[PDB]
């Protein structure tokens, strides 16, 4: 595999999203992958709905600014035929009634897939696939005031993850120091976090803040 892998050099990526005052990171999260998988099939980048996400997606397990689930995203997506663009329905950081309207679908998915819990396995997802939904320990006050460097967390979980975010990469910083390595993560909280809207996430370091323990991503 390459040491270093940027799904944004490949034009797979759109720009950094902002949440806002919704607990709907998870919607960002399965739009960032879809975003890839649909760039993968037809060439287009094409910005997605999460407020369709956010507004739509209860019947499959999600609640709307108070969390969700990516994977229960996917099987919106599929249940429903379709997912409409960000320019036809437009976030609004607030859960509303069901707005979906076909005539503005622009993308679509088969299914899912759950990688194993392993980094190596994730590794091999993101070197082939292309952006990879996850779920991150985002729970500690380190996490918020992150700005730059591989974010590493002795506090962090493997399995009280609370936080969905897109891997779309992987690299390493130079140095002789042990444990070099991180996933490039995606975050929707703007680009005034972290670097320009970044983290470093440590990688190889025993599935730190559980990056590797919910991994998916949609068939399309
Ligand atoms: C985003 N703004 C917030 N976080 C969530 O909605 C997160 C996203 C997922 S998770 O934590 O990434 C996750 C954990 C374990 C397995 C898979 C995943 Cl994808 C879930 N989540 C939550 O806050 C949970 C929910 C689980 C099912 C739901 Cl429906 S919501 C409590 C874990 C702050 C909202
Ligand atoms: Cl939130």
């Amino acid at each position: 595999a390459p040491r270093s892998v940027d799904w944004r050099e490949k034009g797979y990526v759109t720009p950094v999203k902002n949440q806002g005052q919704c607990g709907s990171c998870w919607a960002f999260s399965a739009t960032g992958a879809l975003e890839g998988q649909m760039f993968r099939k037809t060439g287009r980048l094409i910005s997605l709905s999460e407020q369709n996400l956010v507004d739509c997606s209860g019947p499959q397990g999600n609640e709307g600014c108070n969390g969700g689930l990516m994977d229960y995203a996917f099987q919106y997506v599929q249940d429903n035929g379709g997912l409409d663009s960000e320019e036809s329905y437009p976030y609004e950081a607030t859960e509303e009634s069901c707005k979906y309207n076909p005539k503005y679908s622009v993308a679509n998915d088969t299914g899912f897939v759950d990688i194993p819990k392993q980094e190596k396995a994730l590794m091999k997802a993101v070197a082939t696939v292309g952006p990879i939904s996850v779920a991150i320990d985002a729970g500690h006050e380190s996490f918020l005031f992150y700005k730059e460097g591989i974010y590493f967390e002795p506090d962090c979980s493997s399995e009280d993850m609370d936080h969905g975010v897109l891997v779309v990469g992987y690299g390493f910083e130079s140095t002789e120091s042990d444990n070099n390595k991180y996933w490039l993560v995606k975050n929707s909280w703007g680009e005034e976090w972290g670097m320009g809207g970044y983290v470093k996430m440590a990688k190889d370091r025993r599935n730190h803040c559980g990056i590797a323990s919910a991994a998916s991503y949609p068939t399309v």
